[PDB]
């Protein structure tokens, strides 16, 4: 029995050991659980961050869609203004050259009209001298006729 | 002793449940450690995803910035072209209206020259009739003067 009494002394110790092992396993278990909890929590916050960023992205993609379009609009707008500008500068350039030419034409017509008028004035003056001559002769003949009659009565 | 018997029996039963608890906890620990690993792996994968989507968003923002300034560029070009077009159109219109004015003046000058030539023709015609009248009266005058001379010497 002195051997059996020593057995009880062992089971007590070996049980003391099992107890310590149980406590150790429980501490490690809790550490694993807390690790998993911290990570699952981080994933959740990251999940949220991914949706937020992804949304913001699908928006810039869309904005970029409107940006590219306006670009082609502006391009078409500029094109039209350029072609209008060219056409107007051409109309201007040519019309101005026409003005100079037309003014010279007017100078020539005026020179011609002036000369024509000078000619008219001169023939008019000639007419007046001829009229004065007719008047002068009608008078001379009226009196010569009376003189011819007077002489016949002498 | 019967007493020791019972003591041993108690410790063995206790020892039994303890061995089973250690075996059970090792199993739960194995599973909790696997869970943590898996969760930590997911977090790392999500973190890398967020970094990538973030780098893309930042890239789209840079682009969006170039569009905004290049947009103000196109805007500036249009205003520049617009002001020039207004200036060109005004000068074009001015020169073209001048041309219309000068053409109308040329037409009026042609009308006057035509009318002036008809006047010259009309006066030249009277002139012809006047010269004929003078020739006739000079004739009559000539014969009358001769008749007076003749009568005076009888």
């Amino acid at each position: 029995m002195k051997q059996l009494e020593d057995k009880v002394e062992e089971l007590l110790s070996k049980n003391y050991h099992l107890e310590n092992e149980v406590a150790r396993l429980k501490k490690l278990l809790e550490r694993a659980e807390e690790r998993a909890e911290l990570s699952e929590g981080k994933s959740a916050e990251l999940e949220e961050e991914l949706k937020t960023v992804t949304n913001n992205l699908k928006s810039l993609e869309a904005q970029a869609e409107k940006y590219s379009q306006k670009e082609d609009k502006y391009e078409e707008e500029i094109k039209v203004l350029s072609d209008k500008l060219k056409e107007a500068e051409t109309r201007a350039e040519f019309a101005e050259r026409s003005v100079t030419k037309l003014e010279k034409s007017i100078d020539d017509l005026e020179d011609e009209l002036y000369a024509q008028k000078l000619k008219y004035k001169a023939i008019s003056e000639e007419m007046k001298q001829l009229e004065d001559k007719v008047e002068e002769l009608l008078s001379k003949n009226y009196h010569l006729e009376n003189e011819v009659a007077r002489l016949k009565k002498l």
